[PDB]
């Protein structure tokens, strides 16, 4: 296939451990997988999805009327990063300290990518996030620690005025969920004290900015993926190896009223 | 579905009617269909074609090459017309002679349009022709009848030296369609003596203006339809319905060099 | 094997794409192998072809007649190209437009020089053509297109006073096809003219210079190949690949009668 492993002065032990590293961290560091519907990666010849809109156009003679049909496209995401032959060496004698250290970067970068794209939008790519499509009003994530229940019950109460059930969940950022962690009350965190209000799940968050309450029924996010994450080859030298993990996909938001943001 | 034909005041024995004498007339008009291949509908939920291709963008962040997915989208033809309530329920009654010259005319004006399309382009579909696309040099239709089988002889030439195999066909306007038949030339007309060349087949082709001669091995032109012609309801009166010929399409040319066009 | 294709970054479509485009223009281009008996091939190992013929060569010492045994060698005729990664990548992305104008090219200048060492001579290789070996007088090509029929009525009247037999073929060149194409007489082209005197076929020749009229009936001309047309690698880049179409061949005249030969 397009990856070209086959060419890569790797071993199948060092591929496998690479693979099983970067699974791990970016199933560790991704967070809209668990509360966005997905759809299965469709195929390398996926290009876009439909809306099922049509848009107004130029007709091409008299008596026609003309219309297009509106598809959003699929956007990919590639992170380059450098591997040591010595480390790829080592595996098959045995070792089992190896670094992978910037495969675990580049998996972060890519977490964090994919995350910010669904959460706060990428516009080149026509992804409008969460925070702009959301239709109920954003609130103010206070300074200190000890009022951010009672901003969270308001969202839930605005969301749930709105009419939207099934059940409910809080996604954190990283500096607010340290925050709620370290802070505690009456011997409990108030990462614990924000847990009680919810039914579904307190989310680690790291790559958005601020913390969303919104609801999993189903059916208001679509993550689109043409292909799920690979790890490719592009080069090689006496030293090291040049390989890049790479993803194709697209977000959409249907339901405006399903989520509520809270700015820093 | 979305024609809404169980809401119109027609029968099935004039819905038979009108669907067969639409078919026939766009049929006999339309041509691009005999010399490309045609990919069958795919369904209503079809928006673009994928091409393949990538397009550059800005990165969401540092360390992160982004590309663009490239897709084609399909634009929907629909052409309006009238039908008259007392030519509809004579037919109940065993007539044989109503009218639908609108039925006809809308027909003609859509395989006009598809026809045009591909011949010539549609821009605001960003739907190049077969005419700018040809990369083969383009060549000038004599005033006079008796020299068009020379110009003939001279873009198989072209196509032939280029290197493309296969028959070989020429699509001919109607103007100059009409010019070889009733020109003559001993005891033969001009239109024979234009198809002793080639080994495929003579073709009208109104729409287009000037002629075309292009190979029809296969894999050099692409018609993507999402839904073929169909046939639609809008509204009606007392003494009038109200309907449309709709056709979800777009066109597409890998080959450059497959074609060869002479202009007036 | 030696073509090495295993490290080239290809994939199995791109491949076939690659092979279906180059067979399809080389068969487009070639003319030889049509009207000359083809020995297929016997293996790498092969390297010369025995005539059964002896020279004289200088005793070791008295009393010792010695002879040497003669054999015509073959040679390999490599045409290198260059292609580019992105075109190969497309292709797995569902993508059917991508460029192979260099592989035709390669393709279209192997076919020539083949052609032209079998009707021509290449000397290096101890190759004598069809047009050197003729024994039949040879005649000039009027630059008119309407004598050429009569050329060709005298070149046939020659080998069938010599006492050829089977039937004959006439190949022309890439200028005198295109003149007899686009001259008619009598509302036919001056090529009908010529097809109707002979028994076999018209063939196109580009590589060669002339025309050609011959027998093929069999056993006067042989084409021996060790290896037929394959397609191999070299070396690769981060944005190309370097790629060559390789065979090795000789071409044999047995019988000088059976040909005659139109200069222009």
């Amino acid at each position: 296939n397009n990856l070209y492993r086959d060419l890569a002065p790797i071993t199948e032990s060092a591929w496998a451990e690479i693979e099983l590293e970067a699974t791990r961290t970016f199933k560790r560091h991704i967070a809209g997988r668990r509360v966005v519907d997905v759809s299965g990666p469709n195929g390398p010849t996926t290009a876009s999805v439909s809306t099922g809109h049509l848009l107004d156009v130029s007709p091409p003679g008299d008596g026609v009327i003309a219309h297009l049909r509106d598809a959003k496209p699929l956007v990919r995401l590639r992170v380059p990063f450098t591997v040591a032959r010595r480390d790829i060496d080592d595996v098959e004698r045995g070792s089992q300290d190896s670094d992978w250290d910037p495969v675990k970067d580049a998996a972060k970068k890519l977490a964090f990518v994919e995350d910010r794209a669904i959460f706060e939008g990428y516009a080149a790519a026509s992804i409008e996030g969460i925070r702009s499509s959301s239709s109920n009003p954003a609130l103010a994530l206070p300074d200190d620690a000890r009022e951010i229940p009672d901003v969270i019950a308001q969202a839930l109460s605005e969301l749930r005025l709105a009419g939207v059930d099934g059940p409910y969940s809080v996604l954190l950022s990283a500096e607010t969920y340290t925050k709620v962690s370290e802070t505690t009350a009456h011997g409990y965190p108030i990462r614990e004290h924000i847990n009680r209000l919810v039914d579904g799940e307190i989310i680690w968050a790291p790559a958005i900015d601020g913390a969303f309450v919104l609801s999993t029924r189903g059916g208001d996010f679509d993550l689109q993926l043409g292909t799920d994450v690979s790890i490719g080859y592009l080069s090689h030298d006496a030293e090291v190896v040049h390989l890049y993990m790479e993803e194709t996909m697209t977000f959409l938001c249907y339901t405006a009223e399903a989520s509520v943001a809270l700015t820093p």
